[PDB]
């Protein structure tokens, strides 16, 4: 999928995760987060389409979604503990660290 929908299941999900009452929930509302993230460490945003792939900013744009799975991976490791609330206080400091990205390129 392109960029802006991924970006929107990542969105969503967020809100999904902060409604959630039970684990499967928090759980399967990560797991598309992952998929998303995933999809859109393979796009380049319109601000960076004159930049190469292993330029300085295409590699740190591939690199935040290295770290965005690395805290749905830990989410979902607490989820899986069965962790609800701990789960939701993760993914509230993972909401926090998306606007790092958007601020150098969105
Ligand atoms: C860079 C490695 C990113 C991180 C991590 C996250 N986002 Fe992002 N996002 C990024 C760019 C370059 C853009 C602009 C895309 C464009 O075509 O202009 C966006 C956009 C969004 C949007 C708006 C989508 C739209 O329809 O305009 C949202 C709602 C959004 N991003 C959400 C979001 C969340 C919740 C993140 C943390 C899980 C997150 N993004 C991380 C780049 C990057």
């Amino acid at each position: 999928a392109d960029l802006e929908d991924n970006m929107e299941t990542l969105n969503d999900n967020l809100k999904v995760i902060e409604k959630a009452d039970n684990a499967a929930q928090v759980k399967d509302a990560l797991t598309k987060m992952r998929a998303a993230a995933l999809d859109a460490q393979k796009a380049t945003p319109p601000k960076l389409e004159d930049k190469s792939p292993d330029s300085p900013e295409m590699w740190d744009f591939r690199h935040g979604f290295d770290h965005l799975v690395y805290h749905i991976d830990d989410a979902l490791k607490l989820a899986n503990e069965g962790k609800v609330k701990e789960a939701q206080a993760a993914a509230e400091q993972l909401k926090c660290e998306c606007n790092a990205c958007h601020q150098k390129y969105r």
